[PDB]
């Protein structure tokens, strides 16, 4: 964990995450951060290995808006898992449609409330048979990333911030 | 976990988080929880079984300003290790003699920030013969006290504050 504050640069803490959560299972993760009262999810800190085509109609086609592990994040501190059953208008099915063809079926997002009032998601996308194994995979090392998510949190809001 | 969230009132969820903590090792609990921009340390939301001696005395002391795990809380999500040098100041020091003399002398605090701006702390307090042993009885429960804390603060700020 320590790697994670005594790294030096975005790039460097970026990897370092990366690498963190690959260790856990995780090819894909996204950490998403705002200052405290904001809402401009354009100029959002945003690291992890989402495809890029993915990221850049994500943030065109507003779903951070639609998206529910966002709303989630906003109302609570606890995981929130992707099932179906999260994914519940026509618009979030749409979502989970397209979400599900860059890769992204199944996973978990940590919601991430800072000290100075920073909002953000910490997710972590896994590569299963089907769900059932997936969230073996996840549930396994589910008080790892608990562990990192808070260190992610401090870390990278002195990054994105200070 | 559960149990946590499927309890109805402040006398129904402090006894399960109090015997949460003891079945995991820690005789003593303290958590306490604020509001949004609320600096009412005494007058704050209030659960566990620190010696109500101690709390009177702290609160009219207006321990919570000398108190360093508190003023680490605002600043951080990570843990606070009860250890000699995190009390500095000459009235750190009186105060941690204070605290030793409740039977507080080996702990860890939990910053908690919750979805609605939440601000508060979650403290276990261990016996042990010595700070080598009580640091690695409290390594080795740590990944389960972290996900705890946020399951408490998700479930205790519903029953202050709503
Ligand atoms: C409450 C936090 C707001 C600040 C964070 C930055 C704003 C948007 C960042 C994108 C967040 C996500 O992209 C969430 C995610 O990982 N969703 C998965 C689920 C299925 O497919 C996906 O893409
Ligand atoms: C950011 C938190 C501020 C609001 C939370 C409630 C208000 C203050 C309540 C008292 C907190 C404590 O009592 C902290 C503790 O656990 N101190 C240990 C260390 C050695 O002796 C002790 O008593």
């Amino acid at each position: 964990f320590l790697e994670l504050e005594r790294s030096s640069g975005k790039l460097e803490w970026s990897a370092i995450l990366q690498k963190m959560a690959s260790d856990l299972g995780f090819s894909k993760i996204l950490f998403g951060l705002l200052p405290k009262d904001s809402q401009d999810y354009e100029n959002a800190f945003i690291v992890g290995n989402y495809p890029a085509a993915w990221r850049e109609h994500y943030d065109r086609a507003g779903y951070a808006r639609v998206d529910p592990t966002v709303s989630h994040c906003t109302q609570s501190v606890l995981p929130i898992f992707w099932e179906p059953s999260i994914y519940q208008t026509r618009k979030q099915h749409e979502f989970f449609e397209e979400a599900s063809a860059a890769g992204l079926v199944y996973g978990l997002t940590m919601p991430l409330h800072g000290a100075r009032g920073e909002l953000g998601a910490l997710s972590f996308s896994v590569e299963a048979e089907n769900r059932a194994e997936a969230n073996r995979f996840m549930e396994s090392v589910l008080p790892t990333l608990w562990m990192l998510k808070d260190y992610a949190l401090q870390s990278g809001a002195g990054l994105a911030f200070e």
